[PDB]
């Protein structure tokens, strides 16, 4: 595994932003098998302070193809925000400064089984949010499977 | 094979895909017959709730150029293209309110004498990846990769 | 080929475009720079009738970088003319929107001598056709520019 | 090893900017991660009078991916300010003309060490940024290692 994310630390926490390709992954001597569906994976981390955070406590949500594209089609004056039920509920949410200087993304974790809830934001800028519009997009067919690696192209 | 993306809606799904060039020799070989790219559009009828008759599917295949049409698209654009001779022909018309499109597939048999109309509607985040994912494919269907 | 071209036939004439990479030299050191730059070549050549081209008649016009920059950031709206002159003679390129919206007209002017009336060789080109040569265009940006060879 | 720089040549000075790519190492497990970020090299060096540059006396300034976002994301009215610490200060502007025909792009290099001071400026017109916009934008998922993502 190469690792390669796109990260953003800021004051309350960090936001990390990484393509997860279609695979089929043996482990253990063969015994157990992992499947991945592609997605646009976001990992948040709490900060501890002293520019610090904690790793141990993140949390994660997978875009869909779709979602890329909710996000993908933002301009400075969108928002976006989706709601994953896999009991944990998650959403996430893009929402813009009213300056069109950027935007806060968060991510709420609600989880009624442990009786817990946690908030995660991250503000990003234009520049950073223009990052992840541009690499998200470069990155959506191939999380879709249209290439070389995952079809079946000879 | 490539999996195609797919939209699921009331009436009919959707689901696109690219189809590569492709090449034949001919005549020893001294022609080389080079067979341009398609994006191709695969609309089924719905049998039931999120229930799809694949038997009844009917294919659209867009040239670069309609798919020039479709990237070109802004919140307020139509495009409707015509395939004839049987006879088809597919539009992309945009809700008012600039939230997305309808995507529909008309298709007229003569032999039979049916007019069958599938229409999906399709969202602002749906159509921006088709958007992405046609224009990524674009040089590759053109033969530029 | 490596790219086959795209071509758009209509009524005065036909336009086909390809790009052309760069080509290298090494130098000292062992290290390679760009010799002669890339472009993307547009071949235009006459009608001679319905939808019939004269090939003997083709004209070329070589665009720079730069100047696909330009034509890659052209609005419904705005216009681009290109004047190349140092076997070679002068030539312009230029790219007109019609008032509609619909679409451009693309014209090559090639400037003969005194004793010879100037070719102009003229394409309509549609909104859905000028999205294709952007996108197609932008595509082979990086290519002509040798930055695909600056990554894997 | 190969140089493919996009370079532009006005009557002060000249830009050649260049993506550098990061590189990876293999850590335990056989996983790979960044040692060395990658980047957007911006080169800018003096005009020496006729059309000739001073090719050895070159200054750089290398922009990170947030920074190329920045500047893919500009429209014709926009600005955009980059203030470096490698004391060696160093800023970049890019400053739009207000006819949106172009911008004046300018390096400032701070040498408090040496105490001295450098400045250079490159009008880029509409074109030439636009070539700038769309080769960054390429770029951009290779200076971040996403190209070796998605293989």
């Amino acid at each position: 595994r190469l690792f390669a994310p796109y990260s953003i630390f800021k004051g309350k926490a960090a936001l990390s932003v990484e393509p997860v390709l279609p695979s089929f992954t043996e482990i253990d001597s063969g015994n157990l098998r992992i499947d991945r569906r592609g997605s646009l994976m976001m990992t948040f981390m709490p900060a501890i302070g002293e520019r610090k955070y904690d790793w141990e406590k993140k949390q994660k949500f997978a875009l869909s193809p779709t979602e890329v594209g909710s996000l993908i089609s933002m301009g400075s004056k969108d928002s976006s925000e989706f709601f994953h039920d896999p009991q944990v509920r998650k959403s996430l949410s893009v929402k813009p400064h009213a300056d069109g200087s950027g935007y806060f993304i968060s991510l709420s974790v609600n989880n009624s089984i442990l009786k817990t809830n946690d908030y995660f934001v991250v503000p990003v800028t234009k520049a950073e949010f223009a990052v992840m519009k541009t690499a998200f997009s470069f990155a959506l067919p191939h999380i879709m499977g249209w290439n070389r690696l995952t079809g079946h192209l000879e």
